């Protein structure tokens, strides 16, 4: 045999079998294989990697090297010809609120992060990749096709750096390149608490013995907490407005400030931790700071699991929910809890749910000021519009009262993401998330569309007419065949997202299978699953059943009118109720009596 386990990075396996709490790293969840689902290990491979050279070079790397006898098309050409649209009229989801998109991003950030390799530390190819567009080592530029308007305004390419991989990064390894998942595979609120001990400690308030998370000491939201600032430079949140000079937030996850509504959701979760810790200190004044932090952390982890599996997944997977995620039957320590490489592209279905604008609404759910509605691209790495423009409440009202974009075969990804994406150290609102996703599919050695159809027990179309039948769309099938020449070569991100959505769902059959399998494993493979007997008491579980995003908003903002079903498209005032009528989380079952 060859390398049975290349785990030289993070070899520290020091497990307490008795602990009623998760580790921060995710180590020690599975007793027989304690690294399973831990952060900073390889993404799982459900199918073998597919590289040009068998090992590490992406398809599209070598101009002369075909995939199955055809050249792979430029990611940006696919983006332009298939993914782009002009007309935002009629593109909204009539039955999903903007919170539906935003929770997807939150769950995805809890589960997976494959950060770009660190070879740009005092290196030219940081700006040289950008400046000269020369492919090599970790520089894998997204080249513009001849007719691209960006060729006219932005030079020859968009910079792109290859993802980090296991058995460290600049030299070779044991057969095929395996990308890293930097966060815990468990649905465990690692995006609030961190997946590394250093960060996890930095986020905590170790001054008081109250188990609190650190809060901003420079700004308040009408007396409610902000995340602390990340005081490190250069800051993209300062870069986008050097007058306001408001830094990015420091959260459990590196990406928290990528856009204003993600920063908003991270703010609600932090507030909820501190709220729970204060309630628990009342019930149990004898609990020290560590106990308070762990108990509140464990409740917030359960909150995220319940909203996700009870409220979110059913309205993503539709008819496919029951097929892939049956009712819970307890912890199965034979299940692989690791996030798969392909899942990290499957869950980018959210890219097609992001609409072109964000609104701030007032207490009557009416436009907040004269520029209430803003273009999404102005809100990438934007914290100043929170600190200096009315705090999170107006944005939270927009998350409730405004709609997700609907996935449309003729209108896939808004130009706000497809032409105006901002990336840190890049200085322009000029990147293309769709092109980045296609390039990253290839970076990660993804098997093509038909390999995944076969994995999912679905038909593998070989001809234009077969692709038309699967996509229920003759013009989309023709564009994909003109670019890819065979459905075997269609990148998984675009192939999965091209399929028409399942009934009562928001993804097609291929994505429902890949997502459904992953979420089944996330639940069944987790020793700390909230509903696993022993994790919580039966009385605690009865209290936890009553959690809602609506109550989270009521408890952690000055919003007093909320819908009961926050993921549905809700209109004010008909679909909104007073917070008074909304079930609370009853923490009385956490009262701990020794005497
Ligand atoms: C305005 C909203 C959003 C922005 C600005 C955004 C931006 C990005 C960026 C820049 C990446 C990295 C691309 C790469 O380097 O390969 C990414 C990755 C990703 N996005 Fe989004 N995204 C948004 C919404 C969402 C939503 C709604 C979902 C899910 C429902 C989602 C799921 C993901 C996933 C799973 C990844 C891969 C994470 C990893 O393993 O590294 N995104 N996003
Ligand atoms: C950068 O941030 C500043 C600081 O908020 C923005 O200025 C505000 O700008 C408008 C003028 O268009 C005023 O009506 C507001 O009342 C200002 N507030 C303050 C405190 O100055 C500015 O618009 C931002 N610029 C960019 C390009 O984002
Ligand atoms: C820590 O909590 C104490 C106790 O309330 C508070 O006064 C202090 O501001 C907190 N510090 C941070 C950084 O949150
Ligand atoms: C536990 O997981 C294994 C591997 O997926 C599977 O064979 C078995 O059916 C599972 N156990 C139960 C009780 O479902
Ligand atoms: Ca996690
Ligand atoms: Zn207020």
């Amino acid at each position: 045999s060859w390398e049975v386990g290349c785990g030289a990075p993070v070899p520290l396996v020091k497990c307490d079998e008795n602990s009623p709490y998760r580790t921060i790293t995710g180590d020690c969840n599975n007793r027989r294989s304690p690294a399973l689902g831990a952060a900073n290990r390889a993404l799982a491979r459900w199918l073998p990697a597919e590289y040009e050279d068998g090992l590490a070079l992406p398809f599209g790397w070598t101009q002369r090297k075909t995939r199955n006898g055809f050249r792979v098309p430029l990611a940006r050409e696919v983006s332009n010809k298939i993914v782009g649209y002009l007309d935002e009229e009629g593109v909204l989801d009539q039955n999903r609120s903007l919170l539906f998109m935003q929770w997807g991003q939150i769950v995805d950030h809890d589960l997976d992060f494959a950060p770009e390799t660190e070879l740009g530390s005092n290196e030219h190819s940081k700006t040289q990749c950008e400046e000269y567009c020369i492919q090599g080592d970790n520089c894998f530029p997204i080249m513009f096709p001849k007719n691209d308007p960006k060729l006219k305004t932005q030079g020859k390419c968009m910079p792109f750096f290859r993802a980090g991989f296991v058995c460290p990064t600049p030299p070779y390894q044991s057969l095929a390149r395996e990308q890293i998942n930097a966060v815990t595979s468990f649905l465990d609120a690692s995006l609030v608490y961190g997946s590394e001990p250093s960060l996890a400690s930095r986020l905590r308030n170790l001054s008081s013995p109250l188990g609190l998370m650190a809060v901003n000491q420079e700004a308040w939201d009408h007396g409610l907490a902000y995340l602390p600032f990340n005081n490190k430079k250069p800051s993209p949140c300062e870069f986008i407005n050097t007058t306001a000079r408001v830094p990015c937030f420091l959260a459990g996850d590196f990406r928290a400030s990528e856009q204003i509504l993600l920063a908003t959701a991270h703010t609600l979760l932090l507030r909820e931790h501190n709220r729970l810790a204060r309630e628990l200190k009342k019930l149990n004044p004898h609990w020290n700071g560590e106990k308070l932090y762990q108990e509140a952390r464990k409740i917030l982890g359960a909150f995220i699991q319940i909203i996700t599996f009870r409220d979110y997944l059913p309205i993503v997977l539709g008819s496919e929910m029951q097929k892939w995620i049956p009712p819970y039957q307890g912890y199965n320590n034979s299940v692989d809890p690791r996030i798969s490489n392909v899942f990290t592209f499957a869950f980018r279905f959210g890219h097609m749910e992001v609409p072109s604008t964000v609104s701030r609404l007032d207490e009557n759910y009416q436009p907040w000021g004269p520029e209430a509605e803003l273009p999404l691209h102005t809100l990438f790495f934007n914290t100043w519009r929170i600190i200096k423009d009315g705090g999170i409440d107006p944005l939270v009202r927009g998350l409730l009262a405004k709609k997700s974009k609907l996935m449309n075969q003729d209108k896939m990804v808004t130009s706000e993401l497809r032409n105006k994406l901002f990336q840190p150290t890049h200085k322009i609102h000029g990147f293309d998330l769709a092109a980045i996703n296609l390039q990253r599919c290839r970076d990660h050695g993804m098997p093509g569309y038909n390999s995944w159809r076969g994995f999912c027990g679905l038909s593998q179309p070989k001809t234009l007419k077969g692709l038309q039948t699967v996509l229920k769309n003759k013009i989309l099938a023709k564009k994909l065949m003109d670019l890819y020449k065979t459905p075997d070569n269609i990148d998984i991100w675009i192939g999965g997202n091209a399929e028409p959505m399942v009934e009562r769902g928001r993804v097609g059959p291929l994505l429902a299978c890949l997502l459904g399998r992953q979420f089944q494993q996330i639940r069944d493979g987790d020793r700390f699953w909230w509903e696993n007997p022993g994790v919580f008491t039966e009385k605690q579980r009865d209290s936890l059943q009553k959690v809602s995003f609506s109550r989270l908003i009521c408890d952690n903002t000055h919003i007093t009118k909320v819908p009961l079903h926050a993921f549905q498209a809700n209109n004010y005032p008909h679909d909104f109720v007073d917070c008074s009528t909304v079930d609370k989380l009853d923490l009385s079952p956490w009262a701990s009596r020794e005497n």
